[PDB]
């Protein structure tokens, strides 16, 4: 026997990863024990604990199943190169076309190497549904049960069973586990799936794993994506190998059917194109059709029209994000007839619906993009990229001859960008900092991004988060921390400026008005102004203009839209959007944003008022998001002075262009020919001080003794970003700065004034 520290140190390699450091720190410290035989007594008893820990590993190895790979998958051919690539390299990139076996067979290859035993095999998906279904598919193929070696994790802590070897999860779950597992010791291997989608979660995970490699040499990383730019991921991990895999896809015929303006209605021509496409495909075969839609409200309207057509032996089923257990399994089930599945772009990330023969691609998706001309994070309905359009097309390459109908010209298609911009380059950096600080990812400049955002916008995002009171601005030692308000901002799906207004609406019982206005400002203005019908449309939109705030016009329009869809049918309401020069798709998207926002507001415990709020309550809440968008009008000129000594004028289309008040707040500042203030509202300067306690700068002048007061009085000036919200008010200086009053009293310079 005669156990040693050196010999026991070697035994730690037979332990689970998350156990090694616990026994290392204890072995380092037995040297403090003075009695050399009392050391051996501690060694013998620690060797018993290490016996128990090492037996844990031997039990997991015995419980591992025989790994089998199904035939007909093209990835099992490159299984050789894949296996030894992960065996010999810390990082491996595996790019493969849709339907190659990639996703379900990669964790099997890792288990074949002997991983998943001393630490989990983590496998991330962008959406929660994709994680659950992938887990079930691997377990089925391995003949294991739910609760066996294959598990899944959502719902941030309902953690998987002890039998689990391969843990599937969402990428937001893994990021959440960083806070308490900083080194990710729970895992032997980490697989980032669908990386090409390149969201914030994806790029945050690829950055953190770059920082983790020098600290986790026992860790293996596999990045798997589509054929979209595999070099990018390789270049990031010090040029890690790439293994291309082929897809089995059947050839897909593409038919270009552009929209022809005949009904004088953009929406009627859209749905008549949807109708003519299903009608075209109906002549080929009664194969199931998948229709990509812009938003969940358009899905409702389109499924409505399709059903009222009563196509024979067709089952028109919609897909919303509100799909529950009882509703998500229906698309993965057998059907006696034809299925017409209307889905959003979610049918490209996670939804991989089976039995899809045809596809109808309108070619438009809602995408989160930061505006440069103005600033707000917006959600424009944009034409998708070629790579996005091809993934929509690739969703029917499993039957003999699929057909994809694109509702646009080939010339349109070939003119779009090849690839979609990464979200890190599309997002307001204030929002990126909010998430990074909430997750603990550190400084935005120190972070090793796969594609770093522009450094200049960094200090602007920091100032915005300070303006909104979202970050500490306290010298902790040197770092950033979220305030309780800033943590709430990170959860709302609108811009930080807009989110700050909703949070302040709680104090003023105007959350409804705030959500209406905030969601309106998140999209391109739904009120259209055709160049052939300028005067007609102007007459229509004047029905909602307010004399003091054209923020409230959004509220008047919302109430109008809400009352009309009560009395009107689906068809009649889409007809009303044409007669009122309202963009139907953006009216529906407006309603979509409001619904998503309303749900986050409710799960924040924030109540929504049922009774309308008045001017003051609304615009004070708006003001807290527009503190650097305040304007003080010049005496004679009709121009304003802005925050940073800037100077702007009211937009000519504004309701305040006729009568510009002394103090305004503007939603956006744009520079076309002069500095312009778009959507604007009269305010009171008295409102600014109570909501700007973190920005106000107080100066004092004319300090003098006053007999009547028995104290030193002065004149106080309060500025927010240099604007004089409080020009001059008499204060009791003796209660503010008694030191200066003394310094001034012994200079013989006090003598009483007024």
């Amino acid at each position: 026997q005669k156990l040693t520290f050196t010999a026991l140190q070697q035994r730690l390699d037979s332990l689970m990863l998350r156990d090694r450091l616990r026994f290392s720190r204890r072995l380092h410290g037995v040297k403090k024990v003075k009695n050399p035989d009392a050391q051996q007594a501690i060694f013998q008893e620690m060797a018993k604990e290490i016996d128990q820990a090492a037996g844990k590993v031997l039990l997991r190895e015995a419980a591992r199943p025989e790994i089998t790979y199904p035939d007909n998958l093209p990835v099992s051919q490159k299984k050789q190169d894949i296996l030894e690539a992960i065996r010999d390299h810390q990082v491996v990139i595996v790019a493969g076309e849709t339907g190659s076996g990639k996703t379900t067979q990669l964790p099997k290859i890792c288990m074949e190497l002997g991983r998943g035993i001393k630490g989990l095999i983590g496998h991330t998906q962008p959406r929660r549904l994709a994680a659950r279904t992938v887990a079930n598919r691997i377990a089925e193929e391995l003949k294991t049960e739910p609760g066996g070696c294959i598990g899944y994790k959502v719902r941030f802590s309902n953690h998987v069973s002890d039998n689990t070897m391969v843990k599937l999860m969402t990428d937001g779950i893994l990021l959440a586990e960083i806070q308490q597992d900083r080194l990710l010791m729970q895992y032997d291997t980490i697989i980032i799936d669908e990386a090409h989608e390149r969201s914030l979660n994806i790029d945050f995970l690829l950055g953190y794993l770059k920082e983790l490699l020098p600290r986790r040499p026992d860790l293996k990383i596999i990045i798997t994506s589509a054929t979209i730019d595999p070099e990018r991921f390789s270049r990031h991990f010090n040029n890690a190998p790439i293994i291309e895999v082929s897809g089995r896809t059947y050839p897909v015929e593409v038919r270009y059917r552009p929209i022809v303006e005949e009904a004088d209605d953009t929406e009627r021509d859209q749905l008549q194109a949807i109708f003519d496409a299903v009608d075209e495909l109906s002549q080929e075969s009664p194969g199931d059709i998948l229709i990509f839609m812009s938003g969940e409200r358009e899905i409702r309207d389109t499924a409505d029209a399709l059903n009222k057509l009563n196509l024979r032996h067709t089952e028109i089923l919609p897909l919303y994000a509100r799909l529950s257990n009882s509703e998500q399994n229906r698309v993965f089930q057998s059907h006696s007839g034809r299925r017409i599945v209307l889905a959003t772009n979610v049918a490209e990330t996670s939804l991989t619906v089976p039995g899809i023969k045809y596809v109808i691609d309108p070619g438009t998706a809602r995408i989160s993009r930061y505006s440069y001309r103005t600033k707000v994070q917006r959600l424009p309905i944009e034409p998708i990229s070629q790579a996005s359009a091809n993934q929509r097309k690739g969703r029917c390459g499993r039957v003999s001859e699929g057909i994809c109908i694109r509702l646009y010209s080939e010339d349109d298609f070939l003119s779009r960008p090849e690839f979609t911009d990464p979200e890190i380059l599309r997002t307001n950096l204030a929002s990126v900092i909010l998430q990074m600080t909430a997750l603990g990812l550190g400084d935005i400049a120190a972070f090793p991004f796969v594609e770093a955002p522009d450094k200049r916008n960094i200090q602007d995002g920091v100032r915005l988060l300070e303006e909104l009171g979202a970050i500490t601005t306290d010298e902790q030692a040197s770092a950033y921390k979220l305030t309780p308000l800033g943590r709430q901002l990170s959860q709302l799906p609108v811009d930080p400026r807009l989110a700050r207004m909703v949070l302040e609406a709680q104090k003023h019982g105007c959350v409804r008005e705030a959500m209406i206005i905030t969601s309106a400002l998140s999209i391109q203005d739904p009120r259209e102004r055709p160049m052939d019908k300028q005067q007609a449309s102007d007459e229509k939109h004047r029905r909602f203009h307010d004399k003091e705030s054209d923020f409230l016009a959004f509220v008047n329009l919302w109430n109008y839209l809400g009352e009309q869809q009560k009395a009107l049918s689906s068809n009649a309401f889409r007809r009303l959007c044409r007669t009122d020069y309202l963009n139907y798709l953006r009216v529906r998207e407006w309603q979509d944003i409001y619904t998503q926002l309303r749900q986050v507001v409710k799960e924040l415990g924030i109540p929504v008022n049922s009774e309308p709020a008045e001017y003051r309550e609304i615009h004070i809440a708006l003001l807290t998001g527009l503190l650097s968008h305040i304007g003080m009008k010049d005496a004679d000129k009709q121009e304003y002075t802005g925050a940073r000594n800037a100077r702007f004028s009211i937009f000519p289309g504004s309701g305040l262009f006729k009568k510009p008040p002394k103090w305004v707040m503007v939603a956006e500042l744009v520079e076309t020919s002069r500095l312009w203030g778009r959507i604007a509202a009269r305010i009171d300067p008295e409102w600014v001080e109570p909501v700007a306690q973190h920005l106000i700068k107080r100066t004092y002048s004319e300090p003098h003794w006053e007999r009547a007061q028995g104290a030193v009085m002065a004149t106080e000036k309060v500025t927010v970003y240099g604007l004089p919200i409080v020009a001059a008010r008499k204060v009791n200086y003796s209660q503010i700065d008694p030191a200066l009053c003394r310094e001034l009293f012994i200079r013989h310079a006090l003598v009483e004034g007024d």
